[PDB]
């Protein structure tokens, strides 16, 4: 059809995902293309049966999850927050909420049916990971959607009903079904996978091979046309 579909997997609370957000924009951008290819943003929880809001250092909560010391979790952080720098990123782990992100990601379905999908997963990627923000608060979700311009009362509204609650889980579903077992996690065209926060050029290279593939060189015609049938 002459566009490109990118269907991402990510979870707000995963902070290799934002990295992975700058690193396919900055792909993205050095695609001739570009203005072709469709973005869409797809649900995914690290933790679904996370509490609500569990009060704990992501510190303490990382060397938990992978069962390492303080200082190597400290280690971690560290790592992630110096590589996020790289991509104008400005982490602040120290403040980060560990929230259940079911209601968020609820938020982001939202948006995209407004057409605001991308604003709004990276608006909540920022309150998590830089601004201390509870993303499982419905008053904190609510102004999030209001600063991405979205109708901030229909928004709290349908997080309320949990209207595209069941549309996250389709989502999670069809990640499971796809055997993407980590975040991000990119679909190209429906056929190609890329898994991780790889490097813009190895994205930009996924694009350029899918637009290339869509786009065959002109045949040359031999001789008169015989018999055949179409459609």
């Amino acid at each position: 059809s002459e566009k490109i579909r990118v269907d991402i997997w990510s979870d707000i609370a995963c902070p290799w995902c934002y990295i992975g957000k700058r690193r396919f924009e900055s792909a993205l951008g050095q695609f001739p293309q570009r203005d072709q290819v469709e973005v869409v943003w797809h649900s995914f929880e690290l933790d679904p049966s996370a509490r609500p809001l569990n009060p704990i250092a992501m510190r303490d909560g990382l060397a938990m999850k992978y069962s390492i010391s303080p200082a190597q979790a400290q280690g971690s952080l560290d790592h992630m927050t110096q590589t996020a720098a790289q991509e104008g990123l400005e982490y602040h782990f120290d403040r980060v909420k560990l929230a259940n992100t079911f209601l968020a990601h609820q938020l982001i379905h939202y948006a995209a049916e407004q057409g605001q999908g991308d604003a709004m997963k990276e608006r909540l990627l920022r309150a998590y990971m830089s601004e201390g923000q509870n993303v499982n608060d419905l008053d904190t979700l609510q102004k999030l959607a209001a600063e991405v311009g979205l109708d901030a009362g229909a928004a709290r509204a349908a997080l309320e009903a949990g209207t595209y609650a069941q549309a996250v889980r389709y989502d999670e579903a069809q990640a499971q079904q796809l055997g993407i077992t980590g975040v991000p996690f990119f679909v190209l065209g429906g056929k190609y996978g890329v898994s991780g926060a790889q490097a813009p050029e190895t994205l930009l290279g996924a694009l350029s091979q899918v637009w290339a593939e869509q786009h065959p060189a002109p045949l040359t015609m031999l001789g008169q046309d015989a018999p055949a049938e179409g459609c």
